[PDB]
């Protein structure tokens, strides 16, 4: 029948005192958040970083995504991609883009993923390096001067360019950008080296997430292998993770705990070590993400 939304993941609204530095805050919420895999963090109301990408020269060629590709077995500016994205969604649902309920897009997305009668194809501006046109956060680069009202965000610990990224090893990365449209998605995966990830939605329509706690990681991998196509079941995890598309209800039917959330503009999503996650975009939006170490 229809998609059954998983339970909501934890949402934290830290005070200005708790918001002082992310690593200590993430360490404190860990007893709860590591049991849900993902969590959402809403900064205080007055914490509003300005968007710092060079919008004039921002150009990219998004990847083509066919939603039902497993069942079946153009260069844009930010403005032109947004026009394409809004036109697609308003045409698909026959209503203004901001009036489409998040539950309907979610229900339609998972129906289209398993549909053999309807081939829906979207585009995703994914894995755009922040080195190309700058980070969405203000940065003391020198490649783009910052206003005085911007400096606190250039120095903030929640600025994804200021997250610790070095892992201590016996030898003695930068954020990535995602320009989304309706139904553009990221399949089930964990980060390299089981690292944390922090994700910030700069603006636009919500990004819908699904997360699995790390204690159920082997359960998910067993379900994924049992139900993956026979040609992909034997592939190494790093390659299989390119096509690990699975309805959350299938995992839940196999006893795997799954949590969801709608990440709205200005909110963070943190994924914990070895927490499998997947999701899709409700519409035209802009996200920034990085892996970090504790
Ligand atoms: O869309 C998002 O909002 C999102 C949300 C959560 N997580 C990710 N992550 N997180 C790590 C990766 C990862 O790529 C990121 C770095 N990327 C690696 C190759 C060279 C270029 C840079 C990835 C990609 C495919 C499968 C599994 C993980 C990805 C990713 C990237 C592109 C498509 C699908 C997933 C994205
Ligand atoms: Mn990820």
């Amino acid at each position: 029948a229809e998609f059954v939304p998983p339970p909501e993941c934890p949402v934290f609204e830290p005070s200005w005192e708790e918001f002082t530095d992310p690593l200590s805050f993430i360490g404190r919420i860990r007893p709860l958040a590591e049991k849900t895999g993902i969590c959402k963090i809403r900064p205080p109301k007055d914490w509003q970083p300005p968007f710092a990408c060079e919008v004039k020269s921002f150009r990219f060629t998004p990847r083509v995504q066919r939603l039902n590709e497993l069942e079946a077995m153009r260069e844009y500016t930010l403005q032109s991609f947004g026009e394409m994205a809004d036109n697609f969604k308003s045409d698909y649902f026959n209503m203004p883009v901001h009036m489409v309920p998040t539950e309907l897009v979610e229900k339609e997305f998972w129906r289209l993923v398993s549909s053999i009668e309807e081939d829906v194809i979207v585009e995703y501006g994914a894995d755009i390096s922040s080195k190309d046109f700058g980070s969405g956060f203000p940065v003391k680069d020198g490649r783009r001067k910052i206003l005085p009202e911007e400096e606190e965000y250039a120095l903030s610990g929640w600025n994804l360019n200021n997250m610790p990224v070095l892992e201590q090893s016996v030898l003695a990365k930068v954020p990535w950008l995602y320009v989304g449209m309706c139904f553009s998605s990221f399949c089930w995966h964990i980060e390299d080296h089981w690292s944390y990830s922090i994700n910030y939605l700069h603006w636009g329509e919500p990004k819908t997430w699904y997360g699995v706690p790390s204690h159920a990681a082997e359960q998910l991998e067993e379900v994924m292998r049992e139900l993956a196509p026979e040609l992909f079941e034997s592939q190494p995890d790093l390659l299989h993770q390119l096509v690990t598309i699975m309805n959350p209800n299938v995992l839940m039917e196999h006893g795997v705990p799954v949590y969801r959330t709608n990440q709205c503009a200005g909110e963070f999503v943190v994924t914990f070590p070895r927490a499998y996650h997947s999701g899709f975009n409700q519409g035209y939006n802009f996200a920034e993400a990085v892996n970090f170490c504790t």
